[PDB]
């Protein structure tokens, strides 16, 4: 039948030569994993915008972002995608700060902390740093096991 109805969301990587800036989920879905800041679009929002407003909100980072890539979930059990439009900026002129949301750490892209990152990013985030766009796409069961995935550079 129809591919599921799918909600969209931003994910943002801020990604210097030698470190890449992570935020660990404080609660919630997913909580205790580290990840890029990101979360739903708003109404009338366009996406490149609603990447913005989560950044300042989730790290109080505010920044041009480069688009990397789209990423959809599908877990099972739930009928309602996840349609995540990833996004990259080298260049930053504050300083990132704890939030209700999450707390920031910086790695050094030599100790990416995969362990503690969502299974999905051993596939994508590696074309992330060799600055390659792609589409990629993942069924989960529960919050560890991937039952399917697709990925391909563009
Ligand atoms: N990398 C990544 N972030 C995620 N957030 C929620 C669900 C699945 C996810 N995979």
């Amino acid at each position: 039948g129809a591919m599921g109805a799918s909600r969209l969301y931003t994910l943002v990587l801020v990604l210097q030569p030698q470190r890449v800036l992570l935020g660990m989920k404080k609660r919630g879905f997913g909580a205790g994993r580290w990840g890029g800041f990101g979360g739903k679009v708003q109404e009338g929002e366009t996406i490149e915008d609603g990447a913005r407003r989560e950044l300042q909100e989730e790290s109080g980072l505010t920044v041009a972002l480069h688009k990397v890539g789209q990423i959809v979930f599908e877990f099972v059990g739930e009928p309602e995608l996840m349609d995540v439009h990833v996004f990259c900026t080298d260049s930053i002129q504050g300083t990132p700060v704890e939030s209700d949301e999450m707390r920031p750490c910086w790695f050094q892209l030599d100790q990416i902390p995969f362990k503690d990152m969502w299974p999905d990013d051993s596939y994508w985030f590696p074309l992330l740093l060799q600055k390659k766009k792609f589409h990629g796409y993942f069924k989960f069961q529960g919050q560890d096991t991937i039952l399917d995935y697709t990925l391909r550079e563009v």
